[PDB]
């Protein structure tokens, strides 16, 4: 009698596949532990790993977090100890990537992804004599600067509309694109050092300054109601976030969006999570077994049919429980193809460090000072550079 423990966060999807695993593994027992909220979730796994006490057989780590727990991959099973060299080509190169260590630990087995495309307003482009059409607008962002310059063209002929809703999630889609942000593959912080970094901060800042940004901070209140007005034409697009885009725009919203097969720069990646074992666990061999189950194409298939999360193994694009997929609310777009191709064009290459996300936060805090008018850009930047080094310490 194994007796394993998972500890998930937000909706897995997994309770079936719980039942499915014990009535084929009958020495097998699962139970599920939920934090209330994701916070807590992490506050609990960086105290049980603190205390070497109290951690799930299996955690599952957001991918925004899995940089501090790379820089104590010490404290986790290396996966490949148990088979997953011989896994590695079910996922995308760039999920196995986001979990393996600078010496080749994988620590992580992937769940799903939020691979990135461009939505928009179609009644909003219609009036701004832009192209409807997802075919046509695809041909309008192949990078950066043809996507700014097609906001300007647009901001021009509509005054009272943004272009997207704020510098800031601007900001995180072009910086994860980077070959190196805050950090070089050994660890050292070169944020100060990198002009690409300030290149992406200032077409951004030229952008808010050109009325491009609705300076609208995201999940607040007013960013949730400016759904249900002109407020801004485009957002830079997970795969999941076309049912959040759907609840706050709600009946205003319908017939007014659309998603296009497209992301300047090439492809993006927001979110999706991983399975890890830590080795506080006394079954490291039976949670890997469970976590690679769990995580293979058919199951992956199973949450997305149950849930709607996005799978990141390469298997599962050939189903036509994916690939069918459309989306009436968003002028029954083709989204499952569109995710596929989406997907497939993501390239993760940027180190991320032991302090990432602290010494991003400066930065985004920073460029929201900008976005808002609170400090000039070149403050905000001196300041964001101040604070980054503290940050990384």
């Amino acid at each position: 009698p194994v007796e394993l423990t998972i500890a998930t966060f937000n909706e897995f999807g997994y309770s079936d596949l719980y039942r499915e695993y014990e009535a084929a593994h009958p020495n097998v027992k699962i139970t599920e532990r939920r934090a209330a909220t994701v916070d807590e979730h992490i506050k609990n796994l960086e105290t049980n790993l603190a205390s070497g006490s109290g951690m799930a057989d299996i955690e599952a780590m957001e991918v925004s977090w899995i940089y501090k727990y790379l820089a104590k991959a010490d404290k986790f099973v290396d996966l490949r100890d148990h088979g997953a060299d011989e896994l590695k080509s079910r996922w995308l190169d760039w999920k196995v990537a986001s979990a393996t260590t600078s010496d080749g630990r994988i620590i992580g087995y992937g769940t799903d992804i939020g691979p990135e495309a461009i939505c928009y307003r179609r009644d909003l482009f219609a009036r701004a004599g832009l192209p409807t059409d997802r075919a046509e607008v695809a041909k309008l962002f192949p990078d950066w600067t043809s996507y700014f310059a097609a906001g300007r063209r647009f901001k021009a002929k509509m005054p009272n509309s943004a272009w997207f809703d704020s510098a800031v999630l601007t900001w995180e889609a072009m910086r994860n694109q980077l070959i190196q942000a805050y950090y070089s593959n050994q660890d050292r912080y070169l944020g100060d050092e990198n002009e690409l970094l300030k290149r992406t901060w200032d077409q951004i800042v030229a952008a808010t300054e050109d009325g491009l940004s609705a300076k609208l901070p995201a999940w607040s209140d007013a960013w949730t109601k400016a759904f249900r007005t002109d407020a801004f034409a485009t957002m830079a697009c997970p795969g999941w976030l076309l049912g959040v885009i759907a609840d706050n725009a709600g009946t205003f919203g319908k017939g007014k969006w659309d998603v296009a097969d497209v992301f300047p720069g090439g492809g993006g990646n927001w979110g999706g999570s991983y399975l890890t074992v830590p080795t506080q666990s006394t079954q490291p061999a039976e949670a890997a077994k469970l976590a690679a189950w769990l995580t293979a194409p058919e199951q992956q298939i199973k949450v997305f049919k149950k849930v709607g999360s996005f799978p990141s193994t390469v298997d599962a694009y050939e189903s036509e429980q994916v690939t069918a997929q459309v989306n009436p609310y968003f002028n029954n777009a083709p989204v499952g193809k569109i995710f596929v191709n989406r997907a497939n064009n993501v390239i993760l290459k940027q180190h991320k460090g032991p302090r990432d996300g602290e010494i991003n936060q400066v930065f985004t805090e920073a460029l929201a000072r900008v976005d808002e008018g609170k400090q000039s850009s070149s403050a905000a930047w001196k300041q964001a550079l101040r604070e980054a080094d503290k940050a990384a310490n």
